[PDB]
């Protein structure tokens, strides 16, 4: 009943997410984040981008079972973040030794051979820092991609590169 | 100081404006901020979105012989904020009484009889926190429509009615 959360979260309802029926809480505070892309779909308006969500999420919980989408949060080239499993759920992104310590967020297109533009980005880093100031996020978070911890192409050849420019980022 | 990687702006650049003729500076921190709406199109995505900016730049530049865009930020419907003269510059956008001391922010688009979407309330709203952060803004800033200290129905009956309901507003 006050001022929304930062980083313009688009929340789990306004992009008609099936309810969460995950348990597993994260322990504040996180130190890790694992960037990844859907490998999917891109999306570069808030109205293609909210369905991608949804799209996404069908896919991990018709078919693959899980409680939840897999990711924590979801970036769009519409320069938007969406609600995933959020801050306090523990995600399913990156196996069984990081998921219990990061947060996983994904670039919704597929990153191999295109990059995501500048709002995305944006998006991205307003959204990690936004963490920290919540305590979700330990003020010196580490930063990897998802090849750094799974055997994986994710996030992208180009995704990649890029984080490995970012100031949090730990090889 | 003290420097937060806080919100997502689309910069200048970014949606092509032409460059600022301003110089005139605005003491930090600033205690108001005057919510208006431009009572032009509306534009749901970044790409429509960038052109209203330059548009609204374009008139009072062209047509008005203002300096730059007469606002400080414009809130887009496509959930993002974009770059106007920013924390420093003072802007045109409330009269001579209150430029000079405060922070205007426009909502493109008429709200008279339509309620801007939750994402762009929500962007307009986290800008102000980071106006905060950055020490641009006072922590004890207040609000105000634009028809509380100028006569007009700027900023649309419907977006007026909700900015009343927000955290730092004195009419």
């Amino acid at each position: 009943e006050d001022p929304p959360a930062c980083g313009s979260i688009v929340p789990r309802r306004e992009w008609r997410a099936l309810a969460s029926e995950c348990r597993e809480r994260l322990t504040r505070p996180v130190r890790y984040v694992v960037v990844s892309h859907t490998a999917g779909s891109h999306c570069d308006t808030p109205a293609s981008c909210a369905q991608q969500a949804q799209n996404v999420q069908s896919y991990h919980v018709r078919n693959l079972g899980w409680c939840d989408v897999g990711y924590n949060f979801l970036i769009g080239e519409d320069g938007l973040v969406y609600e995933g499993r959020g801050w306090n759920i523990k995600g399913a992104h990156a196996g069984p030794t990081w998921n219990p310590i990061s947060i996983g967020i994904s670039f919704m297109g597929n990153y191999m051979n295109r990059v995501p533009p500048p709002r995305a980005l944006r998006a991205a880093q307003n959204l990690l820092a936004c963490g920290v100031a919540l305590g979700a996020l330990r003020s010196n978070y580490e930063v990897k991609g998802h090849r750094d911890v799974q055997p994986t192409l994710s996030p992208g050849d180009r995704l990649y590169e890029i984080i490995q420019t970012w100031s949090h980022y730990r090889a």
